[PDB]
């Protein structure tokens, strides 16, 4: 079911990114409908990368990136994906922030900090991914706006870098790189990663997006802010968060997994407040 592309077809334009086991590269791809593309290449690797393919050949949805197929006659094993011009929904938030007209570039087009339909528009696109994987009883463990991607026009998909571990401070070593700060308790304790703690990684995302991309528990040390999770602190109302927003995240955050609201509910009020915020 796996989809093969010929190593012939893709010209590799630059090294976006690199990991332990993997350099992602901005590429052309020729007759896959001149195409740009993000290409994974690997560094057992093997039958992992296999177990992969044929799992993104399954998840297809609008706010999924696109994964057009696999290059496999060859050295290195490479994973074809869509390109998404304006990269990790972390950086776009934290360029399209308060700070916006002092970070952008001259021709930068109406520079400054994104509005709330905006903002809606971003978590409602993350809920939908979020709703469809549920759908399917697959659980990401690692959703943050550093995992997702935009493209042109605003729109936002799921992904996962997997080489994420630019960002290793948004990751604790116990003993396995954990992403911590997006983590309920029961996942940072025992290890349980299920739906319910992917809706509360959601309420972190919220949070990352109505401030703009700030890491959830900034003031605190890895060990500090295990502790404050644990202890049940939640985290501050963003400034340009509206109290129903901040009601969500409350929603994803009740400490029980069984209490937290599910995705499908989650997205039906970010959309209707998306609705409602659209002529205004
Ligand atoms: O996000 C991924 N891979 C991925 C996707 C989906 C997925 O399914 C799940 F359900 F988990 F979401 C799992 C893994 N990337 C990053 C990726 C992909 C596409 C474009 C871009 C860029 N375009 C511009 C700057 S960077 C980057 C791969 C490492 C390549
Ligand atoms: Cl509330």
């Amino acid at each position: 079911c796996v989809h093969h592309i010929k190593r012939r077809d893709i010209v590799l334009k630059w090294e976006l990114g690199e990991g332990a086991f993997g350099k992602v590269f901005l590429a052309e791809c020729h007759n896959l409908l001149k195409m740009l593309v993000a290409v994974k290449a690997l560094k057992s690797a093997r039958q992992d990368f296999q177990r992969e393919a044929e799992l993104l050949t399954m998840l297809q949805h609008q706010h999924i990136v696109r994964f057009f197929g696999v290059c496999t006659e060859g050295r290195p094993l490479l994973m074809v994906f869509e390109y998404m011009r304006h990269g990790d929904l972390n950086r776009f938030l934290r360029s399209h922030g308060p700070d916006a007209k002092l970070l952008a570039g001259g021709e930068d087009v109406a520079p400054g900090p994104l509005g709330l339909g905006q903002l809606l528009a971003v978590a409602s696109q993350v809920a939908a991914g979020m709703v469809y994987l549920a759908g399917l009883h697959f659980v990401h463990r690692d959703l943050a706006t550093r995992n997702c991607l935009v493209g042109q026009g605003l729109v936002v998909k799921i992904g996962d870098f997997g080489m994420s571990r630019i960002y290793s401070t948004d990751y604790y070593r116990v003993g396995t790189m954990l992403p911590i700060r997006w983590m309920p308790p029961e996942s940072i304790l025992y290890r349980k990663f299920t739906t319910e703690s992917d809706v509360w990684s959601f309420g972190v995302v919220l949070w990352e997006i109505f401030t703009y991309g700030k890491q959830p528990w900034y003031q605190l040390s890895n060990t500090e802010a295990i502790d404050c999770i644990t202890q049940g602190r939640e985290l501050e109302r963003p400034r340009a968060c509206p109290p129903e927003v901040y009601a969500i995240m409350r929603g994803c955050w009740q400490r029980e997994p069984q209490q937290r609201h599910s995705i499908k509910d989650v997205h039906a009020r970010l959309q209707a407040l998306a609705q409602a915020h659209h002529h205004h």
